[PDB]
């Protein structure tokens, strides 16, 4: 099926603000590939233009079933020494994300089955905890995404002391009770020694995983020690750059749960490559945020984990820019059968 | 002492069964080698077939008492790329513990001590705990082996939820009270994060290590991070052909004790090798099952621990195929000054089982 | 400013004993570097004689300001293949740290800032709980140096079982109370087993480090097991003959806090290049012994931790040897603004 | 020194941008300093220096470098933007500091850095494809007339074949006597990367730049390292100490050229310095001569000094009027305090 | 068979000197285990020492035919931290090398055969090509150490140039022909660069390897590097302590062949304990000196390579202190079916 064009529409809201990147491709077939991704603002258009003019040229009247190939070449915008390397990880993810879409209908296969298969839904959770409750306390809060039927949550930490910190963790888990899955997310803000107290304080609370514990200039070798000191999983990944990356990590024996974004690493070919290598070395997969894509990679592998969305007033995206977003049934959203990503946008809101 | 004619006999005996070589190695002088080697029972002939018509040759005629020289000449029988490794490495071993029999009377030494002889005493243990209660309740199990003069039991799990088997470990806890030794053994049966709960469930009940906790695939790692993340030691090394093999565990920081198998992984030569190994890594060493041999080899090493044996039913050949067997006084046994192996072999037995 | 000439004076002060060498490095200004360092008895002579046979004829007419330089030629005097390698190592720190306190000097600038200056306040524990109770019981000890004013103790361990070392650690908690600072020092003495174990009983004693847990040779690997096995953070260097020694603890994941010794393998200098390694590995420094230099060292660096010192029956030198030393307030140090190592040595004493 | 004010200056001369960082203090010392290369992020590594940075120096002791330093560290925190930002940033104000304390201590940097030796060789980074400064053996021979050391030829473009044959080139032109290291910008596949190491096993190469691909470049180069012929260098794009302490730990370098302007300044790459010391790898620097010229002089495991053509970088050249002469390939740097260079406040307007 | 006493009786022959302890245990039964292990001068009376008072005691009245309980017994000795962990080692190797000589002849079994018995029959080198030619020209030394029948030379380097030591190097090889083993010692005077230009200025030569060619802060990686970018094999472990030391090296990938000294790190029972870790890393042994012990202790391993002794004049101890050395016929040394070390030491020389 050759593809005849890549168009790409730009969005904005506030809540500061949230913007992506629409990318279709048209083919010879009757078929339209589509998929929105990255989350990215300032630099919102130096990536569309990386996929007009350097993407785009190498894949007009290309094959769109040969993705190693296309993948293979568009590669090289990851090449340029002068600019972000994000830059170039995005465009190419957010052509891989539409193009797969496309090969996936064009197949007649949900992307999920495509991908492997492993099953058609897993739970999904809420990034909240959010410092200055600008979504109420902690009790409401948790109520809320329990209300809106999700799993669990992933609590925002790294901001206070393990004292403090541990107290609004627990205040979380009284809230909603033992039957909710809560992880706790740092964001690289601890020092390895704090963020291992936090990690004994909560021993008991049944927490799924400490994600991104410690500082960034040697979390790799730091958060393997808040794992063999802590009591609790650690989770990682989302701000490797490569595979590669996320196999240094999982060599280093920092991860439980590797959390690897397909939309800021050059889309799910390079995913479902970190995918594999978690298996030899038995770790589990996760996917920072980006429902729209995570659903169908994560359920698709034996060792996928759960999905991750926002409060509807912290994403706008996830909960208007689909209009066929499966209805959560206990904590666990079932992908359907529509072929490729499967999802019906809302045109009125594009614009 | 030249090398005059290797004998073996091989029988099944059934409790579903039992297997194993009797292995002799004959010398010029008056002394015969011999010992009892391994379970291998469908591959059993097979094993039988590399020792006479490949190891054979390379011993008959040999001095029996340059056993590196032997052991490097025969070690290319596990070369052999197109048959399992393990048929050349138990065949390897076979011969090689008869040899060392036969050097051990040589030499009137008791091979406790002649590899090593820091002590000639040690504990030892059952290896029980089976799913389906073939032995009776947990309890009644453990009663049965307190009485018979073990020192405690290496016991089964792996096969359900970390809940369950934690609660399974408890009343053997419970019921044979503190002065008792336990292992747990789940054979290669969880997966990381389950071995973890489980290691966590029985922190507060003195287990003495969890052996092979994870599955085999990614091993090394896995049950590495089932030893940070966890609350007890753990221990594997049986699994590996070789002395290499346990390097790479130690390396990776996977064991706190190693129960490499000399029976499995070409005798006394190799499993010495990888015990020396284990004393730079500060990894204490074990062996698993065969009692006629680790008891020496674990007895002779200043880092050994703690010998296995099974229950009369679950392994008849310790207790029927050694006759002037020690008497088990309150979990230890104590080695006699019997050149070799020391032990006199219940030939009525054999006889009666050989095929 | 170059070198005139080095003077050495050496001498011994029993309570076995306490030595030392006291080093001055005279310049063509009218400054002069001067400080005491080691405590190596029988083998005292030995060192002077390197200090004045092979690394005076590489300083005198040299500029002491080219502190790099004068340090790669001294180095010479660790390649000796014919003796304890300690021998060189302490000879070239004893010159290393008066040269150090003579640009300090010349700069008017005190050693704490011109190294880092991250702080110039520091806590200081005493190294007590001696085998044999040579200082009272372990209740009178704590209390001694409590009235002091010292922060904590550093308590010797690694003589008997864990049982029994766990009695006694819990014996000085308990004589202190809560607000001392309580480490544990094993001099190399453990098994793995038996280490971890202890780890794991004085786990609710709040013990702030475990130093040199295991028996030297297995001691890197061993000890990183004690740390991820047991409870309390590991801390190890000083056995170490140079920054690469304490790079590999540091590679192996062996450490908490790395207390490489100054004196007895360099000086100031190479103690240095240690702790920028440790910055790299979120590492904590640390110090063993030598107060007269650790002080200066530790406080410039902004992962420095504890001084340590002894009690006066135990090291007279610290206590007599520096007529302007600092006073310590509830377990506090605070260091003047004075010139280089800013201190006074008592000549009433030296003799 | 107290902190009285940070000044910023950024200009532009396909271009050529740097902001000229200045830091004013109680006394009457001004530590100036310009450092790196950004055009398109200029203006937000001013802002970050200014909003984020300003306000934990403003009143503060110069002289304790290790505690400023510690508190501007979380500019690098920020997890929604290229963490280069911060870094440079970071590098600007620290540079500038210790051009501050290097003159109030009356102390020229490369001694207060450690003073291991006063000169070193310096070469030129050229051999461009497309020849924009004329022929290999022109623009060698210019390189020649110019005094400098040597070059670091770029390649990384080209097959195995090719680049060994421009390379062989600039060895026939310059001759024995002029260091040559090659440059492939993280451009080659490994296998590739070996081959051309091989094929240029006889003409003398100083060493061999990030010659693969970024993704793995570790255990990739390392392979090129033990495979090849010639001594690896890479650091230049590594965001600190402990990723260099990486590419070492892996056995990855021979030569680290780690880059102060670009990941904190002088105090991050004095880190990465110490480090290296215990792998034995040597320093080595990514251009910024006008920094760099301090740092290597002052280790003894420092190796060479990087600058372009007058036409490929105005401001090395145009900037500071009293720049060392060069004396077949080396430069002696002078006992003038700090960083001891004199801007041209006529070419900065 | 118990011990009844161990009696030490020191040595001192000018050529410096040559210097080493002869040890003797005496047994219940008529056995007299002895032997004289390492080259200490200085240390000497202290090692004795330590001997006496501190591994004797664990020693008389005990079962000699229980080494292992014995060796661990006698470990403790290393624990010392306040004095050169040599000291130990050496008192610990003086013991244990003379208990072994007592088992072998109380079973009557020749060593080389009772530890592995995999050949009697090795090849020996002299230690030689010192700077400044003391024992002649190049040549000269060459044609002397054929004309002892010697199968090759270990020749010294390390304190030049690449160019010039590469040069010294030819005119050996040109003066011994190709029927000549030619190994090369640095004793750690090279810089990784120098070492790895001289390894590729001699890739013709044929050099059997390259002993400790880089200095000693990073020799493990250092080395690692002199062998993988360089031409010959590399060998060291003298310098290490333990067998972990030697593991280290292993891991590391520094060498090929491991010159472990037994005389310098307790003895036989430790040096076997390095060899079988050599066994499962496919890295040869070899042994710094000693031969009056290491023939031994490389024909019972079949990875040793060759036996090492030095010039009559550079080292009278093992050509006058051994009555009876086996002939060297065409290089290599045949050993007999004599128990124990089965020398006869030359008491003449002795006394």
């Amino acid at each position: 099926i050759p593809m005849v064009a890549p168009l790409a529409r730009e969005f904005r809201g506030s809540h500061t603000h949230r913007a992506t990147i629409v990318t279709r491709v048209h083919t010879d077939a009757g078929i339209i590939g589509e998929a929105y991704t990255g989350d990215e603002h300032e630099t919102m258009f130096d990536i569309d233009r990386i996929i007009h003019e350097e993407l785009a040229p190498t894949l007009i009247g290309q094959d769109a079933m040969a993705i190693e190939r296309l993948w293979d070449s568009g590669y090289k915008v990851t090449f340029d020494i002068l600019r972000d390397r994000r830059l170039g990880l995005v465009a190419l993810a957010a052509v891989n994300t539409a193009i797969w879409d496309a090969v996936g209908k064009a197949l007649k296969m949900p992307l999920w089955k495509l991908w492997g298969g492993y099953r058609n839904e897993l739970p999904m959770i809420a990034i909240g905890g959010y410092y200055g409750e600008p979504l109420g306390s902690i009790a409401d809060e948790m109520h809320n995404y329990q209300e809106l039927g999700l799993a669990g949550v992933k609590f925002k930490v790294g901001g206070l002391s393990a004292a403090e910190d541990a107290a609004r963790i627990t205040a979380a888990r009284e809230a909603a009770g033992d039957d909710f899955i809560i992880c706790i997310d740092a964001n690289q803000g601890y020092k390895p020694a704090v963020a291992v107290d936090l990690s004994r304080r909560i021993a008991d609370l049944n927490i799924r995983w400490f994600e991104e514990p410690v500082e960034w200039h040697n979390d790799k070798r730091s958060m393997r020690d808040v794992r063999y000191q802590g009591s609790v999983p650690v989770c990682a990944g989302q701000t490797e750059f490569s595979a590669s990356g996320c196999r240094d990590l999982m060599e280093t024996g920092a991860i439980d749960v590797c959390n690897f974004d397909s939309s800021w690493s050059g889309g799910p070919t390079a995913w479902l490559r970190t995918a594999a290598i978690a298996t030899s070395y038995d770790v589990q997969m996760g996917h920072h945020e980006e429902p729209q894509v995570s659903t169908h990679l994560l359920a698709s592998q034996p060792h996928g984990t759960i999905a991750e969305c926002f409060h509807p007033d912290r994403d706008p995206f996830w909960w208007n820019m689909i209009t066929n977003r499966p209805k959560l049934n206990n904590g666990t959203l079932t992908l359907s059968d529509r072929p490729g990503l499967g999802w019906d946008l809302n045109w009125d809101y594009i614009d």
